């Protein structure tokens, strides 16, 4: 990612919307703002074999794992703003399971970019899936979108919920139930 | 709609309520009334097809999205008083999948009208069904009404849900459950 | 109601338990009390016809309709002391739907009087079961009662759940689960 | 009221807005409109020396009396809009006291007009002041508007606080803490 | 007190009502309802001394004591209908502490009789300032009425709050405050 | 504001950091951005003067008026990232109030620019101060900064508070205080 | 029970563990320490049909009752240390209903006396079945334990529930589990 | 503690109160009751000198450090019943700080004996004067107890609070205020 | 465990890290660890059968028994970073159940050792299947784990869920859920 | 620091608690604990002036600056346990104020070190007073220690606040109260 081609830009658009890209708070935003950018697409530059490195254990048993709550922050790719909240995994091990840090990282790699809930989601279960390929995978993706807040419609209550269920989680609905309770 | 007779009717109404219309406070107050409710009429006004403004984009899975929590304001037919609370969208899709805040213009086009509950749910239902033709669509409305608080029965614990499912959320028992398990 | 007789057998009551109906408190007491049961029973004296008064539309559509939270006041036969807390109703309409107000008018009729709580919900789903003929109907009601509370066993953290399932509500074991549910 | 000049205004707003008074729905809706807006303004019809009803006792000791949480629902005069919420009464009483409900009444006579809420709380001050003649009284009214929440600015987590002191809860601030902090 | 004279006019007081005092519900009602009355006025005829039960020790510090969240249900002589709720006590010894439950004994001796919040709060206030001869005592109720709730303006929201300071608590601001404040 | 120049701009931005303008849910990104960003920079080209209208009535009392839980969105000036969150407003009035939906109005016309969050709560309370010249203006901004959230620091339960008090409300303390404690 | 065996006991207790029988203090502790206990054991003296008061109505319907919120207090019978909670209560009737508070005289019953919260489940619904012989019962029992608290593993955050089914609460797996969804 | 003694003790108990200690759930009761108390006892047999272990360092600041919510647990030297809570320490150093957990040491050395909830707090803010010298101490202890719940009064929702205030805490007003509000 | 050999460790940990052993508030720190870690490791030296102390009792009934909120502490294998939270179990007897207390002692005895949340839950139930032999037994832990919050990924709202079901809870659908349905 | 001394360390204190270094679990275990811990304390090695990175902007106004909820993470030099929580910072500018975000990287410098809670409050507050020079800075640190919680006196519910105080924060009490109040 060139910085200096966005730092650029950035002084650019900070004129036309108006504002002088030579007052004082101004001065090092076009700076700021490609450093920022650079960092909030960094997953497009990453590996998922990296990511998780080799974080994979041998199954303690065939019980199913949760891991809820694991917060996200994205861009929608409609708006370039953010739109975040949550995203709760859960999977059945076939023999192998994953260090819990990296269902983090691998939420990261695929939420820094310029994305869509309902893609989010999938890919998140994918990557799980391709790492492990575990019983089934079921990841479900809760986030508020700031392009329906603060703009547009203007809705304040608003939460959408996207989901991706692989495997034993897409094949037997008590599975995907019981996964979905664990989360209330 | 002609502001000018709602003007004229609101300031005589004024007058027959035992109010004074010469008041200070009520100087504008005709003026006030007729464009709040030109805008509070202006779902009657909308095109479903400008209200989507082709924000139709390819479905990037078969998994159930939904959007909840989409606060509503309407008026009930019977006694022209505001009844309103949120509105919830749960839909699998068929290739296609809407723009989120679309959702929400959705609501307020048929929100924005003279309703009872029950209609305003399947009206909305049945926009979505229309606008992506996907497996199917449930939409389970909750408000509180007015007329039943600030008047008659004057009941203040009260709340009305009133829903309708579409395509697979009628047919698939555990499909309209695993949506109504999202909204607790 | 004779109010004149209630008023001398509240004037006798107050003498026995060793108070003083000429003290300045009391003095309006007796009619207070007369005035005040004669509207904790005045259900007795309604018509359901009268109470619903019309208000019976045709169907949006096949879906449930729950009004849940009707607040409501009784006085057990048992005791004569007041029991309360909550009405919650559902229903699957058969080609008419009622007045949301008029749930909690039916729920008046047959509140305001001597009641035990499991007679009051069969009561009140019956009264909405032969004014819509409907598909089914399911009646929760929730309360507190003070002839546990203040004396005898003096319980305090204590609520009764009683409830009437008629129809479809009855029959079928998912639309009960599914009225049930909106409950929590 | 003149309850057929209200229907006649009534029936025409309906033509006016683009709706059809012939409709199912709309046929008894200027009658039930009229009915409601003379219930919704008889305030103005109520005297202050019925609705206290004599209610006035002995003062039992000389410190402070707070009534919470009293609903409340009224009308602005700007957009005949509702807005509601709850007041919050207290007094120090100077020799005598108020039946408790005779507060929710005069909240009430004054609610049940077209208002302002910044108005509403300092009549109910009043109103208290020259029926019991206190020592003080505090009024405090928290409003949520659907004026600001239906149309308009459309702000979803406002709510506005109005209040009125007299007497001690004017001139001493230590009361006047005392009265708040009761409110917390 | 003659529980063959209340028993006679329960009796009579089902007949005025309209009801049937000969059905099987109700045969034993007048039984109940006299024993229930007499318990409920059982506060008349206690005696302080007696309910203190000579439990009262040296203090073991200068500090305030706070006794909060004692219930209490009480019957408004009024409506004779109940108020019940919470009363909070704060007092600092003046060599002398009592046994903690002798607080909730007194609470009781006051509550079961015809009341009014306002007295309650006083006289619960001197039976202890009696008791002790503390520096000082501090009294706080809060109720709920439901001769406001279930008749009447059947307000639902509301909640009264009386108190009675005496001695420091009376005289010393910092020390009524500091009181009030371990109550939030 | 130029939106064909933000539309080119926003097109080299997406290819810059490793996108693919051509792409199908990217076509309309550009114009979507810019017509977003137009609106979310709006505020520099409002005039105090047309956003209060004639919104300025006469005092109904010479308390203390509390507008709390405005939200608000903004732009930080060094990331051009969002923060946002709620703003309180109080007063005490002089000679005349404002109207209620105005406060949200200047709220909107300040936090629709690039901004930092002190400067934010200033210019609320100099433009209500220039508008009304009352005794005194009380503003409290409470918002999270994505740029601390989503990047950086990546600080998740943080919060920021930022006022600013005019006339009565930075000279008395004591009503700083009650305008404060009426938000907590 | 002998008071005077206890009394001597309870003295002797306090000899050995080391403190001053003698003291001002402890004076009348084996006094009350007698009383206590034969209060807290009174279970054991008690028989089912007083218990009852014959206070068995017919039903007025086919639907569960359920009693929940039962609060009870009980000594586990392994270190004569209380435990304590709250009973649940849930029964579909066979012809007759039982007065709420004989539920609430059954539980206290059964728990003043020494225990194990495994059989205070199992009596309480057996003392259920026996009195009405309804079609089934389901009893939960839920409740902290001091001997895992205040001494032993020194847990804080346990609590413990158990169980009792019997009849169509046992067998019917539908019943069971609304039964147990009433209590969430 | 002479264990053998409790157990012949204990045995005895069991006996007079209609148990049998020689049914298999009672067998091993007088042993563990015996061992229960030794512990529940032990703050008597223990030295501030060794409960503190050393564990005081120099102060790094002047600012009032506050300990909250250090659980506790004891037995009413009047009923031999548990009562149990929190206790919340502040104090202002005067050069020396304590160990965190210290303060829990110093709580439970005197809760685990028989007590009266208004000496606790004096004893541990005694304790902590003694070991420390600071400038000031608090000391606030809230607990249920359980001869008020299970036995006597039977009062479900009250909890008292008893508190010892020393050094600057006592005599400055700010400072125990200041304390007291990082309670809240 | 070699409590010198470990205080040598950690000597030389403190000067690796870049610390002075000498330091005051350091000095000694070396023993502190070495003890803290021979506690915290307590688990691998503990036998079950002494755990459990044969507090093995005849079965009550044949209903499930729920122990949950067992709160617990370990250490990660991985990162020898703390992971917290709480165990819930769950088993239906076979003629034997368990003293509550013991659970929490398996608990503890598994805990404290190096772990793998997946590992804890599977060898908790386990131990409670070798001791009693149940129809089954059911285990959920539910942790944060500090190697994901402190450092690494640094995720804040995450916890993680992991369980073990033997068999009636592996076997038996129902079972599990209505186990599952206990913990929400 | 030296990574390859730690890991040495390390791999031999797997040893001494009784662990084998070389089971599959534990292979990259010394590494990993090297790592973190360099991580952990890297505090130390951080410079005041590159962590502030020169963002210190001109005041916008002289109210007070409130950055709450900061999250921190440290280690107690006494046990090399984690203690953690949140760091609530205030103050009052002086021509300067300080970029959101260094404050959050002023916490983190001085808790990824060894400490005790009463410094790292100090530090903190000082660090803030050197960068800026302000009118006076507040800060308070709330946190829980897990020395306390999963060893020693193995307390749950404690928490420890601490704090330091400069300039008018010190000062003016009225400043220290109302920073104190907004925290609340
Ligand atoms: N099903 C349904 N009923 C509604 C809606 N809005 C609304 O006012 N109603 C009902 O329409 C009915 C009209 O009753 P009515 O013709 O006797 O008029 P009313 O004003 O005297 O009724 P009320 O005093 O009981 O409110 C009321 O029962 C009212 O609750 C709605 O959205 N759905
Ligand atoms: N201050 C005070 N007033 C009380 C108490 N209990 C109680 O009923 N009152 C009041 O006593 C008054 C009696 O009023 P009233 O003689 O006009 O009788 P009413 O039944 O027509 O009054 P209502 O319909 O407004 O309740 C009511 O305002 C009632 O709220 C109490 O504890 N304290
Ligand atoms: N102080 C106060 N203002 C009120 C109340 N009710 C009420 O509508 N207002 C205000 O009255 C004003 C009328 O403004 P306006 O004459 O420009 O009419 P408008 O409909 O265009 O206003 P808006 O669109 O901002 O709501 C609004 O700012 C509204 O918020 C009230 O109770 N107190
Ligand atoms: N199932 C069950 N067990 C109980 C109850 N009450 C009660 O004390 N227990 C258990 O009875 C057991 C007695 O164990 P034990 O004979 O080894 O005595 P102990 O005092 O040394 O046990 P501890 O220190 O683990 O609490 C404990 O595990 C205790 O938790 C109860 O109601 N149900
Ligand atoms: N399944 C599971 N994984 C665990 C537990 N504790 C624990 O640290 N892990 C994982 O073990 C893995 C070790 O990963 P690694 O060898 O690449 O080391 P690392 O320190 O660089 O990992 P990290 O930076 O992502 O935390 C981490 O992903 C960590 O989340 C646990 O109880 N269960
Ligand atoms: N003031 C203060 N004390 C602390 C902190 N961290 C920390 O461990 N301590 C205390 O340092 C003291 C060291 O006590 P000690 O030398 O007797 O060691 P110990 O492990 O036997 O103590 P313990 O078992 O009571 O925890 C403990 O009381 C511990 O609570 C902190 O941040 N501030
Ligand atoms: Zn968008
Ligand atoms: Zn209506
Ligand atoms: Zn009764
Ligand atoms: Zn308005
Ligand atoms: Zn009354
Ligand atoms: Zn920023
Ligand atoms: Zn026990
Ligand atoms: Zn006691
Ligand atoms: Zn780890
Ligand atoms: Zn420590």
């Amino acid at each position: 990612v060139d910085l200096e081609r966005l730092q650029a830009l950035a002084a650019e658009w900070l004129q036309v919307i108006g504002e002088d890209p030579g007052r004082e708070g101004l001065l090092k935003t076009p700076e700021r703002v490609a450093k920022a950018w650079a960092f909030l697409t960094r997953g497009y530059r990453q590996r998922l074999e990296e990511v998780v490195g080799g974080a994979v254990f041998p199954a303690e048993g065939s019980e199913m794992v949760v891991v809820k709550g694991v917060e996200f922050y994205s861009m929608c790719e409609h708006h370039l703003l953010p739109f975040f909240g949550k995203v709760h995994i859960g999977y059945i091990p076939d023999g192998k399971i994953l260090g819990l840090s990296k269902f983090a990282r691998i939420v990261d790699m695929f939420a820094r970019r310029l994305q869509v809930q309902e893609r989010l989601a999938v890919q998140i279960a994918e990557a799980i899936q391709e790492v492990l390929e575990p019983q089934g995978v079921g990841v479900v993706v809760e986030g508020v979108h700031l392009c329906m807040m603060m703009r547009g419609v203007e809705k304040q209550h608003s939460r959408t919920v996207t989901s991706a269920m692989l495997g034993v989680f897409r094949e037997n609905q008590k599975t995907r139930e019981e996964f979905l309770s664990h989360l209330r």
